[PDB]
């Protein structure tokens, strides 16, 4: 598994783990489970790039303890 | 304190600090709370092996950066 | 940025990322909403002074991946 952090806008980083060729839709779907979140509203990016259902982390080039960025 | 990760199935990875004499209760009982999760119904293992209510850190050999298992 | 950990007495532990510069009333805001907890019943401290609304990281001298303790 990689580490990777999904920071919020407001500061808040919330840590997941995932294999680098699992779709990365695994964590989007997680982190709105626990966060309380619906993908109605929020996105996700990777060094400015949308991640897509089936981008995985290898393909987006993430690294362990890389960030991922969702915005309202 | 030893910091400990608790890994959920989802990928998810949340963070608890202990002190290695201290039961690991207090962290199941903390988790449960912080996620809105219920004792009834998740079950938690270090390196396979089921944590009882009265392990330590300690004795079952845990160190810094170590991940409790969680399971449903 | 630098990375915050927030520490509860029930060990868990929770990170944030700030600038240096940046009032940590935006990371005890997000806490707060994010952990589902009220200001009215919650302090912040670090290295036992209270955390006011407009102190920052710098002024409290914090550095990358110090904790800050809450407290009921």
């Amino acid at each position: 598994h990689i580490n990777l952090k999904v920071a919020g806008q407001d500061g808040s980083v919330v840590q997941f783990k995932i294999k680098r060729h699992t779709p990365l839709s695994k964590l989007m779907k997680a982190y709105c489970e626990r966060q309380g979140l619906s993908m109605r509203q929020i996105r996700f990016r990777f060094d400015g790039q949308p991640i897509n259902e089936t981008d995985t982390p290898a393909q987006l080039e993430m690294e362990d303890e890389d960030t991922i960025d969702v915005f309202q």
